[PDB]
DNA sequence: GCACTAGTTCGAACTAGTGC
DNA sequence: GCACTAGTTCGAACTAGTGC
């Protein structure tokens, strides 16, 4: 549900905000926690809300939606060079751990609550923070249905770096803001995916190699 | 959904051993250590390594707003037969009185770690996990989980039943089509049952309290 | 989901009026006559239109394979507290013996007629439906459903209760958050709701058989 | 899930034919009634054997999706003529009614069963049959979770009119077959929509005039 | 605000495909 | 065939948007 266009030289998206959903949601952040917010009952103040964005390079086996359709794009109008896609090759070549690798575990502890012992669950999550404030989450989650873990991408940008300001008012209904995307950003997204998984990064360089 | 009922002096429960749902499956529990692994095996063992496979059963005390199901179906059941008796009744009624703090009271933290992961910050969520084990094999353990739309936790209690403790012996064994098999209820693991939603969370001590305070 | 009980000489159902679901819905009946049609209506009136309002419930006899549920714990607790005699039961019991055709066998027909739509010939598929009324307003329907995965058809029976035999009286108030209300159970409905199962089809006759044999 | 594109002068479709769905499913046809088949198990004889196709024309709102994605094909490669899509248009402003205006009804009988009156609900079908066998269906359906109807629109693929011939064999796993759409299907489809109901009418003309 | 319509998440139940 | 993985339908429960 977001549209990813070229407009005055520069990669924007534009994403909903009042209709939360697994893939966009609006979050407060307090101590790395993400607080979910509703838009358009309360009033804006700012730094501390996000757009949370779980966000995609394939669907229904196609590689032109939302991340590899902004890659595409920006290789297209050289917002994204060769010299680009063959460095971020190279990172993935150079990569042979991955998130996906670090696993869950649980760990005992010597703490006891009224007579039941307490262990610990740990679950990795891999972080980037850009200097224009945007943050870049990986996290394991246990996968559904199924043994072993999904890695998920997420791509949080503050509502500072959106249009329009949100800033002393609730969301209009059905409002949409829009984000002109860094390369920078394309970048580290597709470092995350690569970093995820081996499975991620194997669908990321068949991709980035069919951009040639 | 589990069957349970009153049978030649003991609480009985009859367990699908074959439809995994998220409130009943078999999973695997490697020397009982670890974050239990779902498995869909039919067939099982009849070594050292059928000991590791369990029946993980996230049970509940209520349905419908109406405590007749699974745990106060057990328990209304055990005290009606003279299973779980009065002094057994007090006894968590007292453990109830002294418990002030609880499994959600402690919640989920993020640590910061000094490693990178190809230049990418590692951190580490953690949640705290309540176990206890019973001389006859049996784990209940008590989870955290985010709520679905709220800002809080939910506390969600699971007991873990070792499929050599079924009936019929699954040892060496492949489980029939909708396969169902009987397990006796020991009266320690209500009680601990009762004990762990106890410490979940002060709701759900509150309702425990209240049920027990009603089948006296 | 209902909750039946004994009181006060009667066998009672608590209804929701408000979260509408495949199960049980507030629908309008326009004078009776036609499809129900569904509604998310909280304020109701207090003239001619009240009549139009039914619950409309497709109601079971069975869950999780046991026959203590809707219709069979009406039943049953009809049956112990001398509502249902075991006169009315040999009655159905008998009854059920001479029905020897179903709903379910006469099955859906597609019939072809003249018209045509812009060129587009049109079909007409037909649907069975029986349907009974009771002096006190009550509608007992069975209608069917192709089956999910299969070539055959399934039946369901409903009942359609109007607003105006409920309490507390819904004529000219809002439904409250969550309301429930009340309902006394006619024996004559218990009746035709077991005797629409028994010409439903002939699974559910050998189900309704083998139940009231068994409360006997 | 279905692949629309232009090959040798042709539109074609390729279709999955062994993961049934509301969608795309194969079909024994008897007496009118569509029976399920399960392509896999038994062994095709077959003149008997449609794939039946619930057709779209818009997804997330864009309508470039298998209906609109086949026309603006057949458009763009000399298929369908400009004549073609004026008479379509023409085609639509003389309709007036629509298969939702029927609605559906509840006749009484005369006839009872062991003491309960019998009544029959009458749904009405719009269908049309092109010489080369594939039929066009128009159902009405109780809308789900709403009031009012539903009109659903649905091709039948005779299994004699695609590659390869399933003669003889049970369908190979993840089969999938191309069928090259005809210019009159495409017509009769849009002309489906059209009757189907005004809402449906108004989107089909605005894609139309959209095509320009 | 009422009375919807439409969009979503979640779990149960089912089926086809995959690798050993 | 076993032991999964992944794809689907269905209903319950919830939320945001719409027209009057």
């Amino acid at each position: 549900e977001a549209s990813v266009s070229f407009e005055n030289g520069k990669i924007v998206v534009r994403l909903p905000i009042t209709r939360p959903t697994s893939k966009i949601a609006v979050k407060k952040i307090e101590n790395g926690v993400g607080i979910p917010v509703s838009t358009r009952k309360k009033s804006f103040p700012l730094r501390d809300y996000y757009i949370a964005w779980q966000i995609s390079y394939a669907r229904d086996g196609k590689y032109d939606y939302e991340l590899s359709r902004m890659v595409r794009l920006a290789h297209e109008h050289g917002i994204l060079t060769y010299n680009d896609i063959y460095e971020l090759l190279k990172f993935a070549d150079d990569v042979k751990s991955y998130l996906e690798d670090k696993g869950i575990r649980r760990e005992s502890t010597n703490e006891e609550l009224y007579g039941f012992n307490i262990y610990e669950d740990v679950y990795p999550v891999a972080k980037k923070e850009l200097p224009s404030g945007e943050f870049i989450g990986i996290v394991l989650k246990h996968k559904q249905r199924a043994v072993g873990y999904q890695s998920m991408v997420y791509v949080c940008i503050p509502l500072t770096n959106v249009e329009p300001s949100l800033a002393g008012r609730v969301a209009r209904r059905n409002e949409v803001v829009k984000y002109e995307v860094p390369v920078d950003l394309m970048k580290e997204l597709l470092k995350a995916f690569i970093i995820a998984s081996e499975t991620h990064k194997n669908d990321i360089v068949k991709f980035l190699r069919s951009i040639i």
